[PDB]
RNA sequence: UGGAGAGUUUGAUCCUGGCUCAGGGUGAACGCUGGCGGCGUGCCUAAGACAUGCAAGUCGUGCGGGCCGCGGGGUU
């Protein structure tokens, strides 16, 4: 068990003679607040069920966010298709400035002091997906020179 | 020591893309309302037209006299 906050939920739909069937979507984040988080997307015939599946995959796929002072190691940019995200580390006592998507994800990941910018396609879903791969690719002075051994 | 976005093309999706909004600002004006003070600020329009008053003068230690009001006899 971790935190588990719910990003957004939508009602989609398809066609079929007679009318339109349906489906709901659940994009969800999860994190103790120690440097561990997981994003999960859940589709299901009903609101609650979907929100459930959310957390399930959420916990399934999670990442080691190497914090530091409560901020972040280095500044990075990542593009996920059409949606691009900028993560830039702030000094203690700043705030977590971001949209609902990147902020939510960033809170449970721990961070308290981070500068963020949401460029490109601002597709909620895709921003999330983007935010993760960002963290995923975070390095510390350690694992840095850990590769420049030889 | 510094960086948040959202609504809106579709049965739904993703993308592109414009329109729209929340902010801050002003020698402001307009509506409704209106108690006190301090500090600022107040014809952005017709460089249109203007009554009245004032905004530029001063030195008798540069010089000669006019009027007014002071004191003082050279030829008897
Ligand atoms: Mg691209
Ligand atoms: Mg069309
Ligand atoms: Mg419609
Ligand atoms: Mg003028």
């Amino acid at each position: 068990d971790f935190e588990e906050k719910m990003i957004l939920i939508r009602r989609t739909a398809r066609m079929q003679a007679g009318g339109r069937r349906f489906r709901f979507g659940a994009l969800v984040v999860v994190g103790d607040r120690q440097g561990r988080v997981g994003l999960g997307f859940g589709k299901a015939p009903e609101v609650p069920l979907a929100v459930q599946k959310a957390g399930y995959y959420a916990r399934r796929n999670m990442v080691e966010v190497p914090l530091q002072n409560g901020t972040i190691p280095h500044e990075i940019e990542v593009e996920f298709g059409a949606s691009k995200i900028v993560l830039k580390p702030a000094a203690p006592g700043t705030g977590v400035i971001a949209g609902a998507v990147p902020r939510a994800i960033l809170e449970l990941a721990g961070v308290t002091d981070i500068l963020t910018k949401e460029l490109g396609s601002r597709n909620p879903i895709n921003i999330a997906y983007a935010t993760m791969e960002a963290l995923r690719q975070l390095r510390t002075k350690a694992d840095v020179e850990r590769l420049r051994k030889g």
